[PDB]
């Protein structure tokens, strides 16, 4: 079974960015690193927390684990690496049960590469509005899916 | 019995956002107005299907009364309108088992209202990932339920 190697890392720390200090995201819950909201051990981020780059990237590889652990389960055709690490930049970003209901998942699990691969792009809107960023983002994970 | 005003609907429309062309939600699922999926006599939304702002109104009050009625048949404690459109909204995101089983739901039908105000903040996870927009989502109910 696979887990997230550098290329879905760098892809999903690129667009969590990096913050050593624990900073509000935006809607009161409080974060580090790259993304983590709670440490590994159960303990939740707070204000004025601060961690060093490697304690970002470990907490980072253990927020994916649930959800390789989900793609791992729910495809049951081969991924390339590169596959898994594009779907586990998906997942990180829209959940497991988004994953599971998708068009992509289903296309997948009949062998349709191609056309799961052209699923990363509907998911591009926040709110019904498409975002620039999820655009960006949803290709990139397309491209490296087709790597 | 209440139905849901101005300030339900606007909270609704401001996570579904407006798109007058049918769109795949990721799913499979065709949506157009604000998030509807089924026409009011019972047609599916289907691709390429095209809408006035009005029928889009129209479909989304529309889309709101099975969950208008699962609210007056839940709750057994007084609401102001405020308090119904803050339920309103929940309701239409997260469905009515969530609601039936909620922590939220117990303690208003207790007379416990600052309890009940204090759960809606607790629905912000999708497929394990907790989510800025349903936090968004669940601070803007709350904060009109209190208001």
């Amino acid at each position: 079974s696979k887990t997230t190697s550098n290329a879905g890392l760098n892809l999903i720390k690129g667009f969590e960015g990096k913050r050593l200090n624990a900073y509000d995201d935006g809607v009161g819950v409080w974060t580090i690193g790259f993304g983590t909201i709670k440490y590994p051990n159960g303990v939740r981020v707070k204000k004025g927390d601060t961690c060093t780059e490697q304690q970002a990237e470990t907490y980072l590889k253990n927020d994916l684990t649930k959800f390789e652990v989900a793609i791992n389960k729910l495809v049951k055709v081969s991924l390339t690496q590169n596959q898994f690490d594009a779907l586990a930049s998906f997942t990180y970003n829209l959940g497991e049960t988004n994953l599971a209901n998708s068009t992509l998942l289903k296309k997948l699990n009949k062998g349709d590469y191609q056309g799961a691969a052209d699923q990363f792009l509907v998911w591009n809107k926040a709110g019904g509005k498409v975002m620039k960023g999820l655009v960006r983002r949803r290709e990139a994970e397309r491209a490296l899916f087709l790597k």
